[PDB]
């Protein structure tokens, strides 16, 4: 889960243009009625998909198990047809509750 401290100067439609959001999906994540913010307020950001370079050492299991997946996830998302990885190998990461 990804949050955001508030800081002077922020408003909901500041901080939604950074992180490629709308208002509403802020406010619908934090339960806001209001377009106030106070600074140091701790805002919820919409998950974005996390990712990783394959290092030295690095297998789909130890990744998984790292990340809180599963193997099998980590393949589908990725349109994986065989467990081999390689050094360099970019990967899409699925959530910790296997997503």
């Amino acid at each position: 889960q990804a949050t955001y401290t508030v800081a002077p100067g922020d408003t909901l439609y500041s901080i939604a243009r950074r992180y490629g959001t709308t208002v509403e999906e802020l406010m619908r994540l934090n339960g806001l009625e209001s377009f106030l913010l106070q600074p140091g307020q701790v805002l919820k950001l919409p998950s974005r998909e996390r990712t990783h370079v394959v290092a030295p050492g690095d297998t789909l299991f130890s990744l998984a198990r790292r990340y809180g997946t599963t193997v099998e996830a980590l393949m589908r998302l990725n349109g994986l047809s065989s467990p081999e990885i390689k050094v360099g190998q970019v990967l899409r990461l699925p959530e910790e509750g296997e997503a």
